[PDB]
């Protein structure tokens, strides 16, 4: 988990639901401007919590099943999960500081 892995609906169960660590799931789309600001930040979080968190990302268009499962009705969006448990969630661009606290609160 040094970085971010891009997954699809087909890989969701093995890469996320059955992962051993909590997973930060980032939803984005190519037509999403603000998503461009978040992508770099998500990559930073992955490197920063490399030993305690797995970070994955899904494009919404080709992945209808996961999008529906998490009620993703807007991008960018984040879901912090552990198996079937959703620990927290957020919508929209957030600052590096807000992201780090979002994570610290749950990882500790």
């Amino acid at each position: 988990s040094k970085g971010v892995i891009t997954i699809t609906d087909a890989e969701f169960e093995s890469e996320v639901l059955k992962a051993e660590q909590p997973v930060l799931v980032y939803f984005w789309a190519s037509w999403c401007g603000p998503c461009q600001l978040m992508s770099p930040l998500i990559n930073l979080a992955a490197n920063t919590y490399s030993d305690r968190l797995k970070v994955v990302k899904l494009e919404i268009d080709p992945n209808p099943t996961t999008v529906k499962k998490y009620k993703v009705e807007g991008v960018p969006a984040l879901r912090l999960v552990k198996g079937e448990q959703i620990l927290d969630s957020t919508e929209g661009v957030i600052s590096k500081d807000k992201l780090l606290s979002f994570l610290d609160t749950h990882l500790n």
